[PDB]
């Protein structure tokens, strides 16, 4: 995605993780054709999280990491 995105999307323990909606919830707080930047640590979002910005309707983007906190991305294209 435009993981040049600018957003707040942080899950911690939210599965998918429970931040897989944060991005779903994300493309509602950005806009088509922008990006937002989430985070997790349930270690669920990051099979999830990149599938929020599925329906959200932002660009799929690649973020994931499990040292501490997970997140995705997504380039809002609603």
């Amino acid at each position: 995605m435009d993981v040049k995105p600018d957003r707040v999307i942080d899950a911690r323990g939210s599965y998918c993780p429970g931040p897989l909606m944060e991005l779903i919830k994300a493309y509602k707080q950005a806009k088509v054709g922008e990006v937002i930047s989430v985070y997790s640590t349930d270690a669920g979002t990051k099979k999830d999280a990149p599938a929020w910005i599925q329906k959200s309707g932002q660009e799929l983007v690649g973020v994931f990491d499990r040292n501490g906190y997970y997140e995705i991305v997504m380039k809002k294209v609603k």
